[PDB]
DNA sequence: CGAAAACGGCCACCA
DNA sequence: TGGCCGTTTTCG
């Protein structure tokens, strides 16, 4: 289990992401699913005892959002160095829906040669609504989300890392595909709620947390 | 009888599931059918004097739902064990309609050597949505899904085996064949009101039940 | 004959 | 209602 870095959250998802299995938060824009993604770009890297993965970091970014400088902050939190969390997260941005899957061919070899824990795909949906713009070309978009989304299975399944994907609300095929599905809502000022909206093991329940200059952490009223 | 686990849905089927027969239950998402499909998997194994089969259970999936970790709840709660459990349930991802009924095949050889009780599928008619989208191929799904339903009661009168499908409510085919039919509706929290909309046994009627982590388990306000 | 435009007709979304 | 395409006529 891949801690949030939210003892709340921690607490909400009995310890963590179960690794090995994608987990998916869909809420709306500003609501923390980049920052909780740059936390957890680090965390992962923490020990497992610390509730770390002991692996490295994958970020595919669609949304020009990626800060390192947020990953640096957020392993001088936990006391990790920034530099090697840097080391240790490979970054890439992809530029279409295509450009998007084919990454994820990189990304299978590359994944076999070192440890890694978690995979990020921030804005995942973006790319399909930008992309295929058109209503006659919407099964297109939904047969390239699909078999984006059984490679991320498959590589879940493969290294027994998480897989994580940003949803922006502005598919339901992801509900079979995703295992425990996020609504991230915002509390005004920094401090978002967050709930779950279907686990078979996890309880439809909400825990609030902020978003703090080190790192997304427990709200703190 | 099968056991459903629900102790107010068992009176609600007098008992539990008659096997050798097709029991469809529709209602809307996440109303439960995942989770009633879940528990079932593993109280069919059940000695029958505690309402199960003694049979090993097929979840044969279309949606990406299944988790071996519901299952394990299940059989903790009952008092299975948990590895005899998933060593009991054999499971396979349906990709398709034609794949979805190809994995008859197999089962029809397969469910000869040992003996089964109960068959899941999930999503059963979804696949026949997103393979057969036009509307000219309309009735090219429908003979699909009369030939795949033709094959469920064969296999379920070959094998006196339960015959469990899910339909998901955002064919008239099925009412003449399924036996009983049950409406699946959520009521506000994790607790779903169960309603009997066709049985030439059974009354129309309604039964309330709630979905627990270990179970789906009465409602216990 | 044919550019071009002016109309007409047809479709998309969901209401 | 907006867009696109078929057409029709109109003017050179």
């Amino acid at each position: 289990q891949i801690t949030t870095g939210s003892k709340e959250l921690d607490k909400l998802l009995q310890g963590g992401i179960e690794t090995g299995s994608i987990t998916e938060m869909f809420g709306e824009f500003r609501t923390g699913k980049t920052q909780i993604c740059h936390t957890l770009a680090v965390t992962c890297q923490l020990p497992i005892d610390r509730g770390g993965g002991e692996g490295k970091a994958m970020y595919i970014d669609t949304e020009g959002t990626f800060r390192p400088e947020r990953l640096l902050a957020v392993a001088e939190r936990y006391g990790l160095s920034g530099s090697d969390v840097l080391d240790n997260v490979a970054y890439a941005r992809a530029f279409n829906t295509d450009h998007q899957t084919q990454l994820l061919y990189q990304a299978s070899a590359m994944m076999v040669e070192s440890r890694y824990a978690l995979l990020i795909v921030d804005s995942a949906t973006a790319l399909y609504r930008t992309d295929y713009s058109g209503r006659g070309e919407l099964s297109a978009r939904q047969m390239h989300l699909a078999r984006f989304l059984r490679m991320l299975l498959r590589l879940a399944d493969e290294f027994g890392v998480a897989v994580v994907i940003t949803n922006q609300v502005v598919g339901n095929i992801i509900a079979h595909a995703s295992t425990t599905r996020l609504y991230l809502r915002k509390g005004r000022g920094e401090t978002r709620i967050c709930k779950i909206y279907d686990s078979p093991c996890l309880p439809e329940a909400e825990a609030m947390f902020a978003i703090n200059a080190d790192g997304v952490g427990d709200a703190k009223d």
